[PDB]
């Protein structure tokens, strides 16, 4: 098995975690975070969205036993002192949101770890990585990201779209759910003003770099995608509105037809597709990062159609980041 | 002053019944539901999304005293029973969502009513209208309509989108807030199974016929524009997100200076402009049916645009009510 | 296997059909509402709450095959003509809310069942029973009820109390998750004004029987104890608060003690136990009654203590339901 | 005119503030946060529970003028550099929630402040006021503290039902509104493990020290009264649950009419009393610090009854800051 350490404990370290139980490819064999292992222990069995732990979780020796393995817990601030080599770590999870450079993320190597992911959008020049649109790109870094949550919904059905079609041009929103970074009441928030106001009462505008990283991950798209987004009420799963318009002609059952085909075939565990009369908690749990929604889009003629795309935007994102894990570990 | 019955007493009547209270040319001096007057009087006392009734509420013989007017109490089922000559009406805001064909509404004309106003998209030919869009093409019909609350909050921004720079193609989306239709917890929802799903757990895709309404009420348009919804856990408050193809080309700055110049000019009442860091609680209460929002939009390229725009689903629409009210008795 | 058909499909029908799946003593052969076949899959294979089904749901000749089992699916508004002996049917789950008499409940029987349930407190004297309080009192009567969710909270907590020290008076809050009775935006509820208030925006006080109710599974409590309720806006799970004065002096440490002795004993699987830092969506899911909170509750001395337990209103009543069909028909 | 500054600007800063504008006998001339003027008129302008601000903000220089007159704004962390004399400066609402002792709070009159009000409880021998219940106990301290809102709800109702009838004993339930100590997903909360889980989700029981709080501001309640919170999904208004045991026999209309007897007379404008069918949305922006709700309540006998009790925790709270402050200043 590929041996991984986790750093930063959030919502994303946390779905990781459970996330890795069931594979067989990968074990969790430490974390780092400023939480006590008691403290991590109760986060980890408890879940407002996800429900309970599904196994075993006890404290001993201030580390933890999951399932009847030993992780080791530490709290260090500086990626440097990590000792990952200690636990014979192979590559490192980076999702605190703190280190998402070359010479920040690198200090885990330094630590003694072989490689590492970022579990966000990378800062400077680090490759990003989407399944279903660039894997296959993958070129033995040692250092990647695998972009955001909503770029992983996002490009994979871009691929298709434009695969079959061709995109001219696209503009998307994501009706996002809230998260970590929001508030509970109007409170400061002095780089994003509306993202201090509170989560449960308002529809907040927000950015969102995605579009445009999809150019990244797809370079056949750089320039002709970009975006917005919406924060909403909810706790979880989140929605992509791509409108587009493209170069051959394609009714919108030539569309659904064309992506159903990938759903089975290329992109199958990445990209969904469904027909039923679905709302966002029925994906509260979904491992594909994009579920194409028939019923839900509308095209106004053949080459102008808005397309929607649902995404567990914890938990595809989290199973995703342990692919690329294994990816890069070949 | 205009005599003004109101049939139904639900969010569009009861909102509607406050927003005159301003007014100098209309007064209301009857409701029609299947409600007791006391009932009634507790209904337009206090409201959980726009606070407690600015004025007096009192219960006398029957009927209902309203900042020292009296005001004619009834429960008839049937329209043409309504004997509204017997306390002088002139115009009824049809509100009840039951009556929206010319033999349904003209009953009202039967049981001595002049005209009658739809607070909903017309089910027939009924023609509608929209303020900033077509009240100058009113032709003197006893029975019309206000469209929706959607379209109210579309129609202007298209209107000054297509003037200036020509809409070739559009598709919207409204991210819209919870209604009455909806359920608190998954129930029957026979004709909508999608809208049954309980209302403040999830994001529901929803159809609108507004972007087509668009076409009815500027003929320009017809064909051009379509659209879907999402309703999200709010309780009121609504977005429109509008992505158009332009003919001519247009840099966001002079998209941004079009719609200014119109709300501070030809659409002033009706369409409003901020460069503020708005959320939706900002339009609890906004009288403007659309509230473009310069900082959330985003251009791709001159030609392709993504306009955001807010309305008070209940109070902007329910406001224009009145104006048609107005407008119809010139 | 005892056979079941359930009248209702609302939200206690569904989860009384899902937590039957894992039960060997009993079947559901045959459901009974106002919905179509397809619309009732629609309904089980998708939950808000709970999540997608845990199996297989298939539409075939206007029936439900549901893993691998046919369901008769009726449509019968008149109990007299549900033709349940056509099935086999042993037992009834009473779950449309419609039937709470003898004379209503009793047309099952006409109809060729031998005994029914209500899901709901009984309007007469049919007798109610709850696991935990007194289904050893249970007398073979053919038509019995399982009172009310709350009552299967209130009730076993109270008798462990009152059997170890004595309940000389207590007074009962329960704050309540939202459920189908209430409105999504401030709307029409004759008989109780305050629950037609918009659910997701407010704290709404609301009446209970369900302290008065325990006086009739627990004959030795008649007239002590009482309560109120707060429904508050979430989705599902709700908590009682208890406030009792004591007969024999107890610590906060043996009420504990006596209560985790209940849960691992007499009351086990009916009422749980936990110190753990647990908040509502914890227990959504659970299958005991009533949960224990330790370290929620507070006492002011050795006789006036306030005690509180969790209950999923949704699932722990329907799990009950289905313990009370096997126990009559033993 | 008292010349007031206020130190933090969070939610009770901010609500202080508005509340303060419609005062004669004080004026806002200084406000201390670490944030822009800019950032700060932002967060006056626009509040998603309270609306928009009822008059005019601009930014001038670096300062904020607010209705026409200047108010400084500074962004020191250290309350001694303040050099509040040099804006005139007679009382200080300490506001940050960081300097509820006497040694951090005396910066403010080193810094040239005569007088502090601490607007939460204090962690050492401050003394406490609450209007209703010991404002005449003021003997002329120059540091202060108006309590909790809890306290400001429960106290004033205590007080009336103890000089009435005698509280034998009682123990208090607060169903309290989410604030800004809480997270919108499950987080880091070190020091309080439930609070840190998702607020929108969940019903979390929670401490609080109001009862006992009610013993120092009411000496004859020492020891007579204890309670617990639980936090719900509302963004404001809370609402009190107090169980007490009577010495003199009561029946719930004498409880009633005393109850009202001093909304009406001593406790006009601090305790309110309503017979309404109201929920909490109602009180949003209520200035009473208590309303007593009487057909919420419920009597078990004459000696053993519930009573309840609602707060806008926000402004009601923010308003009695004030009081505090033209109290102090006579
Ligand atoms: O930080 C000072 C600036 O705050 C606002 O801009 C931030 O917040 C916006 C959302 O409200 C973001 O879109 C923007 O990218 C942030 O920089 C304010 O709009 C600016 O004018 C202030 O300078
Ligand atoms: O009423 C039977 C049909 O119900 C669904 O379709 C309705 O509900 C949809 C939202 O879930 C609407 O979009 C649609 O317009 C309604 O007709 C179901 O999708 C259909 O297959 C059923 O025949
Ligand atoms: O139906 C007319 C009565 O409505 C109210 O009372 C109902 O609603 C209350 C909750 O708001 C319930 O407590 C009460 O049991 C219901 O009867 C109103 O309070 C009454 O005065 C009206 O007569
Ligand atoms: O900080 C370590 C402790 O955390 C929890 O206790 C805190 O959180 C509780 C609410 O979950 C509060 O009631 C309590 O007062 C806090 O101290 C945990 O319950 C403790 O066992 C941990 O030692």
């Amino acid at each position: 098995t590929i041996k991984v350490g986790i750093n930063g404990f959030g919502r994303i370290g946390r779905i990781v975690f459970r996330a890795a139980q069931k594979r067989s490819d990968i074990e969790i064999v430490a974390i780092n975070d400023l939480l006590d292992a008691d403290y991590m222990a109760y986060m980890l069995k408890y879940d407002s969205t996800h429900g309970r732990f599904d196994g075993t979780v006890e404290v001993k020796d201030g580390h933890l036993i999951v399932n009847g393995k030993k992780i080791r817990v530490t709290a260090e601030r500086d990626p440097a002192n990590l000792k990952w080599d200690e636990v014979g770590v192979d590559v490192v999870a980076e999702a605190t949101g703190l280190f998402l450079t070359d010479e920040t993320a690198r200090k885990h190597i330094t630590a003694g770890a072989k490689k590492v992911v970022m579990t966000g959008p990378s800062k400077d020049n680090t490759p990003m990585f989407v399944k279903g649109a660039n894997f296959d790109k993958y070129a033995g870094q040692d250092i990647v990201s695998n972009a955001s949550c909503t770029t992983n919904c996002l490009a994979p059905l871009a691929k298709v779209i434009n695969d079959n079609f061709g995109i001219i041009e696209g503009l998307m929103t994501t009706v996002h759910a809230t998260t970590a970074t929001q508030k509970t009441v109007d409170g400061p928030s002095h780089k994003d003003w509306r993202g201090g106001r509170g989560a449960s009462q308002n529809i907040i505008p927000s950015s969102t770099g995605a579009a445009k990283a999809v150019g990244k991950v797809l370079p056949e798209l750089n320039g002709k995608l970009t975006g917005m987004a919406f924060r909403v009420p909810t706790p979880n799963v989140s929605v992509v509105d791509l409108t587009v318009r493209l170069e051959k002609a394609a009714t919108y059952e030539q569309i659904k037809a064309a992506v159903k085909a990938a759903a089975e075939g290329e992109m199958k565990g990445v990209l969904g597709y469904t027909e039923d009369d679905v709302v966002s908690t029925d994906f509260n749990g979904e491992v594909c990062t994009s579920v194409f929604d028939a019923k839900a889009g509308i095209a106004l003629n053949d080459n102008f159609v808005k397309l929607v795309s649902w995404y567990d935007n914890e938990t595809g994102y989290s199973n995703k980041v342990l692919d690329l894990i294994a990816h890069i570990s070949k």
